């Protein structure tokens, strides 16, 4: 069970009652909207207080029972795998929400039932992924069946793949929008249901 991890300019702490989202405020430019955040929205956790200490924005989510994040099932198998990003996919966040699709901004209390932790203001305050959508998708999906980090596939995805071998992430890269992505994942997840 990893209790911290960094994505990006972000630190995750996973808690017993609570997640914190650490952010230095040298990071954070225009703070006006910060408390934006604390507006529900459905698929994330609800922010419980937003907190300042010695330069840096602590944001402090409920963490509801029975909810894993996703980092620690990397190590699952591809078909159980598959099952999760086919939920995400129709749980579609990305679509009306700023935030990142990583492992770090995920948990999961069983395959079809996943939460997002961090997503940021309209205004332009707090960082978030501004990647074509399909982007995000390919390049999650990368670092959560590949061998190497987000950031890796993020920088140059065709170049890490090229020598990679992953017969199924280069299935991934190649789709054409998100609906043949769709398509593909839940042609695979059908493949995995039959015997």
């Amino acid at each position: 069970s990893m209790k911290y991890k960094i994505l990006k300019n972000l630190q995750f702490y996973y808690q017993e009652n609570v997640i914190v989202v650490q952010i230095n405020e040298k990071y954070l430019t225009n703070r006006e909207h910060i408390f934006d955040v604390e507006e529900s929205e459905q698929y994330f956790v609800d922010v419980e207080e937003i907190l300042t200490k010695d330069g840096k924005l602590e944001i402090v989510y409920n963490r509801p029972n029975g909810y894993t994040p996703l980092l620690d099932l990397k190590e699952y198998a591809d078909f159980y795998k598959l099952d999760i990003v086919n939920r995400l996919l129709e749980m579609n966040v990305l679509e009306k929400t700023n935030t990142y699709l990583a492992m770090q901004n995920i948990l999961l209390k069983d395959t079809r039932d996943l939460l997002f932790i961090y997503k940021a203001d309209h205004f332009d305050n707090l960082p978030y992924s501004t990647k074509e959508e399909l982007e995000q998708w390919k390049n999650f999906i990368c670092s959560f069946f590949g061998k190497f980090t987000l950031e890796k596939y993020e920088k140059n995805r065709i170049e890490v793949l090229t020598k990679e071998k992953n017969s199924f992430l280069n299935d991934v890269e190649a789709v054409e929008s998100l609906e043949s992505l769709r398509d593909l994942i839940k042609n695979r997840l059908t493949e995995e249901q039959k015997n």
